């Protein structure tokens, strides 16, 4: 499967998913990152990997379908068969993941359905839970609801902060989201046409 990564940042998921499909027997390849922001982190990883890259400015256009046409073209150019979200930040218009339903996957830093949204971290530390984590999961129109793959516990320390519960969680997050890809991208899981995940 040809792979496009969409990044907003840092891009530390971005760099596990690069190292997982170059080992041998890896069913992907990642042929393009697409960056929303220009100057970030992510964009100069993929760069030194030797994998081409774009920035789509998302305040450059009136609306989100509009921004969404723009990657969507790109990814065509490079037909790609799946698209991971690695660290973006964008909500994505419903045309756009209607197209890619069953196609693109999510990695979150909760154990959904606790925590969905932007700040889960800050969100586990004002709950006070002790055990936390991340989760891969198709993405659906709905924010942090569509069908999850993969998931895994992560301990949260009494006197985390964000940054601290955010690098432990981030170690978990480079083990499943690359061991995701790999199992949508061999057929291994697929999005069942019950709406519901399928294991072949
Ligand atoms: N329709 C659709 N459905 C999805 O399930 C997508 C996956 C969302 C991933 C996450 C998510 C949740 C909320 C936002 C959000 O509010 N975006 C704002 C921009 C906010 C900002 O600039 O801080 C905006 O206006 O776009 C950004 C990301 C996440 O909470 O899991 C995390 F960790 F990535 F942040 C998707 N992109 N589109
Ligand atoms: N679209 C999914 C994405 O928002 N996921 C979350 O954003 C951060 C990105 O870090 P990173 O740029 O070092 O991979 C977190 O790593 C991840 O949980």
């Amino acid at each position: 499967a040809r792979v496009a990564v969409l990044i907003s940042g840092t891009g530390s998921n971005l760099q596990a998913l690069i190292d997982s499909t170059r080992e041998p027997n890896s069913s992907a390849q990642i042929d393009i990152v697409i960056s929303n922001k220009a100057a970030v982190a992510g964009l100069d990883k993929a760069e030194r990997a030797g994998i081409p890259t774009r920035v789509i400015n998302h305040k450059l256009y009136k609306n989100r379908v509009e921004f969404d046409s723009a990657i969507d073209l790109v990814l065509e150019e490079f037909s790609i068969d799946i698209v991971c979200l690695a660290g973006f930040m964008r909500i994505l218009s419903g045309p756009f993941v209607q197209k890619w339903n069953g196609k693109m996957l999510n990695i979150h830093p909760s154990l959904l359905p606790s925590f969905k949204g932007s700040n889960a971290h800050e969100q586990a530390l004002e709950t006070g839970v002790t055990v936390t984590g991340c989760t891969v999961h198709f993405v659906a129109e709905d924010v942090d609801a569509g069908q999850i793959i993969l998931q895994e516990a992560v301990p949260v320390k009494r006197g985390d902060t964000v940054a601290t519960l955010s690098e432990r969680v981030k170690l978990a997050e480079h083990k499943i989201f690359p061991a995701a890809l790999q199992l949508v991208a061999s057929g291994t899981v697929q999005l069942g046409e019950n709406g519901k995940i399928c294991w072949v």
